[PDB]
């Protein structure tokens, strides 16, 4: 079964379970992960993984950090962690200003429609 | 498509697209409103709609007032409506309650 946590993650931010689920892979990781590391685990393409990783980290729920400038490829690599202060201080904000968008919503709909 | 509003009632109360139709079309009414018209609106039996209107009056989404005690066989015939300052209050006190309940159990999750 999925926790009111989980579904509450998914509705805020528009994620799927399992992007949900990788927010807590991460956060239950001992180490920082890069995206072939990633891939492997979940049986996933690059490709798949990255557009994951990088919603996100654009969200500010999960930490993007550079560990090198140039790659077997010669691009940067990045690792991906969870801080646990962020990802709470992140959640709880974004809780504060859900709540108060919407109640400042359903009051236009209940009284003044 | 969807609002985003009836979106938030369908995840806070576990409703369907038509049980939020149901609730908004009993906030825009003047007045009180029976199964009989209602039914015919929503395009359900009779049974279907009063089962719903009991479910959400059980919720406290909407109010029901027995008006008789004398419908056939002695069932008892209600009317529903939205109470505004009400429904807005209990939105307004679950939201904040689901909020503090989830920032709490996420507070032991990822410290304790």
């Amino acid at each position: 079964k999925k926790t009111q946590i989980e579904k509450l993650l998914e509705f805020m931010y528009g994620l799927n379970e399992k992007e949900v689920q990788l927010i807590f892979r991460l956060l239950y990781s001992d180490t920082k992960l890069n995206i072939e590391e990633l891939a492997e685990e979940f049986k996933v393409s690059k490709a798949l993984i990255s557009k994951s990783l990088s919603e996100l980290a654009n969200k500010g729920l999960i930490e993007r950090e550079k560990v090198s400038n140039e790659g077997r490829k010669g691009r940067p690599i990045y690792v991906y962690y969870v801080d646990r202060e962020q990802l709470f201080k992140r959640i709880s904000r974004d809780l504060e200003e859900l709540v108060q968008a919407s109640i400042a919503k359903l009051k236009e709909y209940i009284f003044k429609s």
